[PDB]
């Protein structure tokens, strides 16, 4: 019947999508964000990030995530929670600090106790640190890292698993998800959280592609599988396929392709959770303003419309 509908008759936990504050006033993509057949699960594109949760130090703000998780709930479908130690859209508070690692710990566990806690039981995962990594594979020189150290990202893991046991705790990037440096530094990463004695369970794999230029059904693989080694799971977080504007037929097309072998390489990976697309209409995607000259990244297109790409999707996933 639907992306989720398939997705779940493979063993996967969901299909679901990203949303934000702004679209839940749109009636007829809430009608389309709240049909199971299609998502299973929700993403907060933004109201869950440091910025929107902790504007002020020790003065937290849930209403628009809650928001968010109300949609959800209404519809009965899972959560996952983005994201608690990030270096974007971080508050002034954070960003300007005069800092040593006592106070920014501090700072940094407080919130992830906050954040959490707040959100006990209701969310499948957390993407506990994003985007802790260069391109070559060292560490972002984000505040955390300047001033904390590689301890930062497991000093992370285990203040959430001590505010929820229960949660899926995910550590989740981009360019993790091909073969190379990034993605051996990110194996590095679940391995340095255990070697600490610190909860890890999960890999979020953004996926934020391009239409002729996606990582290969095999590749993909090979890269799931080489976390999923490790003894965590993985899923696919965030994924968009951006093209080249203008859209075309043959972009369109190829655009199929790219997300039937996302979903097929998930599909093949015992461990591979779920699929989340970043939003589910190009009318709404991030893409745009970002990546000048790219866009139609989404299933659907700008009038609420499936595209090729979703026949690519419910292609991949065997239905
Ligand atoms: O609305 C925008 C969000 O969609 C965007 O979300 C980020 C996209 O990049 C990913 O790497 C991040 O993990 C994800 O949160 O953030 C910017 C915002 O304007
Ligand atoms: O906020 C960041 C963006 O800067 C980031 O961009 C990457 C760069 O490498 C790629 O071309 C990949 O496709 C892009 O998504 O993307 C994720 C976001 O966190
Ligand atoms: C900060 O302190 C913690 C001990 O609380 C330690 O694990 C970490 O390595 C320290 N980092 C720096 C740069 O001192």
């Amino acid at each position: 019947a639907g992306l989720n509908t398939a997705a779940k008759a493979k063993g996967l936990k969901y299909f679901g999508s990203a949303t934000d504050n702004p679209e839940l006033t749109d009636s007829a993509y809430v009608a389309q964000l709240s049909n199971t057949d299609d998502f299973g699960q929700i993403t907060p594109g933004n109201s869950m990030k440091w910025d929107a949760t902790e504007p002020s130090q020790n003065s937290f703000s849930f209403a628009n995530g809650d928001a968010v998780v109300n949609l959800a709930n209404k519809n009965g479908q899972l959560m996952r929670c983005h994201t608690l130690v990030w270096h974007s859209q971080l508050p002034n508070w954070v960003s300007s600090g005069s800092w040593t690692n006592a106070t920014l710990l501090a700072a940094m566990k407080n919130h992830i106790t906050n954040v959490v806690t707040h959100y006990k039981g209701k969310c499948y995962a957390w993407d506990v640190v994003n985007e802790a990594l260069n391109e070559d594979g060292t560490f972002r020189n984000s505040v955390f890292y300047q001033i904390i150290g590689p301890a930062y990202i497991p000093i992370a893991f285990a203040t959430a698993a001590a505010a929820d046991p229960d949660v899926k705790l995910y550590y989740n990037d981009y360019n993790i998800e091909y073969s190379g440096a990034k993605a051996t530094a990110a194996q590095n990463i679940v391995k340095m959280i255990k070697a600490y004695g610190a909860k890890i369970d999960g890999v979020g794999l953004q996926a934020h592609f391009i239409v002729g230029s996606t990582p290969s059904q095999s590749d993909l693989t090979t890269v799931l599988k080489g976390y999923t080694a490790l003894g965590v799971e993985v899923a696919y977080t965030e994924l968009d396929i951006r093209m080249q504007l203008p859209s075309t037929a043959a972009k369109l097309a190829q655009q199929s392709t790219d997300f039937q072998g996302v979903a097929a390489a998930c599909v093949s990976t015992t461990g591979c959770v779920g699929v989340t697309i970043w939003d589910w209409t190009d009318k709404y995607s991030w893409v745009p303003s970002v990546f000048q000259g790219y866009g139609a990244p989404l299933p659907w297109d700008e009038n609420y419309v499936k595209k090729p790409a979703y026949d690519g999707l419910m292609a991949g996933l065997g239905a």
